[PDB]
């Protein structure tokens, strides 16, 4: 997308909020316009959603997580969904890392990360190995 | 936090324009409660911001990275704030897991990819070994 | 061998139709010291066929893979066969390295990738683990 | 394209030099769709190029070793370049696999392999680590 | 807490039968700031008891070693508590590393080492890998 | 040794203040039978010393690591020695597992480990690489 | 050992034909000690036997292989006494290394050595991954 | 080789000081003819020497540790021949494995085998990583 649009996306991704007129006069274009594009994004897909960006240190979730989760071949997808399923499970891939599955999982403690992997995740049929990684800090 | 902010969290990280009103009639509660609670979540900083969720292949990026990078113990820091300031770090956590640094990279494709590692990240003072692992599906 | 085999072995690889004129001229020797020295190469076996350079990218094959297959050890022989009999497959090794079981896979694209690890690679029987590598580029 | 094109694709990468003609019967279309279907291709280039089928192991190279090259990560660029010079490496990639470089090494013996790796690329400037597995059956 | 209950803590962890009065006098405190100290301590769970350093190598045990033990998902919590029942476990965590069960084992000897390994842990249900890493010196 | 020893030695490990004519009536014996068994047990090295289980949880050390440290061969005895002058370093060990310098490190949270790691052990002279595992539970 | 009876070893080690007579004009001492020590060496156990060290490329053994052998623990000394009943099993070992197995085969051959694994070693019930690693060359 | 050539290098490698006359009586064949063979095995090199197998925990060296020694690329065979040198490396091999270097080494224990690791072998120019992997039991 074009030079705009790009300026657009970054402004609104810092602040979702940034009222079009405010967008406008960054760009030098109009209201209108800036409407016109942010509305365009929209519609196309590039702004999948409207969202809050949410810290886990103040919800107490004290161990965000990143977890590997090995499966039988066979059973990636059904693995997958149940993953999909859970609610501390934040965002789920299929990569081709180490580890097929790979969890952004929030946990609030370390008895809470080792519940979860193996009385949650750990019990999925197909599930042969949980590799979870804590995040030390997050930078951006 | 309370289980009404949890729900009214939900809902927002689901459409973070859902108006306050729409809300108020998911909970039972009211308006000046859903406002007072959102503002007080935004105060406290479990709202940190209000973002847009923007899609990569419609960006024409398709190779979202999970990149690793390793670094001389000594200079983690210093190479930490350089992929910050890169454009296409779209976000950077020191970690527990096999490398410290663990940047999301959207390269646009294996030559962009190979270009950004070794013109890029693999130039930066202190970088001994970058690890790219590309997503193959976004599952959540 | 000798020299000029080598060279003519040289030639042909770049070039499979290159004249033998061509060839000739540039080793300085007949057009029927070369045909004949083709044919003694054809006849031993070094050169063991004729093919065509063939460009996944053009092809919409846009993400060549090095899997490495994980195998049950009953089994290696049994899934090197099913995989080979599949079309994404177009190279197959057993080798030394860290899977016994080597394929160069083309994929159109991450999603098509996932798919053939969960749906066609993985249902064989007997694999225990798929390890894709995605190439960046091609140098030679 | 279309399915005659992946058929006449499938039987040129078998024996570049298939008649048209058998090509054709087989397909059941002229030799003169055949004709024009080969060339469309060599236009668009999907066939980039004729090439030979060449066997390591009766020019004395009985040990086909894949080496994945680490190196520093500013030179990554650099080691490929001087080791897509050496006429040992048949085939060079940019991999996000374990290792960047890949290489596709042929040497005579375990001693022509152990020298390759210690006096020619080792000493490349830069690198910091190879790895070889050797291939022990290629099966397609 | 404060600086003398990290000295107090410092001193007893070193002789926990050091005279009160001499931690006094180093402190430069009562004897009795020191034990009403010792008790908040305990008192507090911060001492959570009092113990004996024993040494392995006096005690036939000269293998003192690092064992993860690797599981079939479902059974994490079972496995550990096989383990937790036997004496060679000398101590045993749920971690993040490699492996989620880690144990510290006394061997007597490698033969030793081997007997436990294949038929106390090993057999134990759910076991998928154990891995020995045998300690060379002990430095704090 | 002999089997009162093995229960005294267990009975003292749990708690080292056991009287020991509690010690005696269990193993049925004198408490002087004991209080010789204690002094040969001291005399002999086995028990080595006296100490107290610290909570690192009750401290504000919620984070317990067992973290590898990788290190240029030159240096090893170095750095282990500039290792076991910090407080972090709860234990430290030479060991035959993938690192040879393992120290058990206290840090507070993530980022109180991401500090040690990167300021205090990583600028040890002659660190190559720190490995950090965090401890989920403690169960023996 | 004895100084004496290092130096007697070493000399037999690099002939143990050397007849007594020479290993006494070696030290200074007299046949009938050369004798005796040599005889207590062998009735001691540290002289196991007399045996030939054997050259495999001479016999056709071009792919000398340190094999892993993984194992499902409970299964250890079963695979280990049918791998010890095997032929091209060398010499074979229990570890605290990677892989508990770890076999010194003689296959003559990559595919010898494809061969071996499938269909010797990795056809023992119980044996879950065999990583075969090839000497290049023996150095001492 | 023959078939008898094999059973005469069994048999010696059992006892190599099986007299000629005893191999000759098992073959059915004659002394000469078991003399002849023998010898011409020997002027080959198939029987490259007369040696004695020598226990090691007889002789005190309770930790027979296969030791990986990593390398800068270009420094291999410098650090391999220092290697070589050592008296406690008693068989050196460059391998396709994780390390190239890769020596049998006899330490006497742990701080031993850490003291040779990081004085000796840890101090030769070039070495970047030494892995050692204690034998528990030899099974054959």
């Amino acid at each position: 997308i074009d030079e705009r649009d790009k300026i657009i996306l970054e402004i609104l991704e810092k602040d979702a909020r940034t009222p079009f007129t405010e967008i406008a006069k960054k760009l030098g274009i109009s209201e209108t316009a800036v409407r016109k594009r942010v509305k365009a994004l929209e519609e196309k897909g590039i702004i999948e959603g409207y969202t809050i960006k949410i810290n886990p240190k103040k919800l107490g979730y004290s161990l965000v997580t990143i977890t590997g989760v090995d499966t039988k071949p066979e059973k990636l997808f059904e693995v997958a969904e149940k993953l999909k399923e859970y609610d501390f499970v934040k965002e789920l891939y299929l990569s081709s890392g180490d580890h097929m599955i790979m969890a952004v999982i929030w946990a609030k403690d370390g008895e809470d990360l080792a519940e979860i992997i193996s009385n949650k995740i750990g019990k999925i049929e197909g599930v042969t190995k949980v590799c979870p990684a804590i995040i030390l800090e997050k930078l951006k």
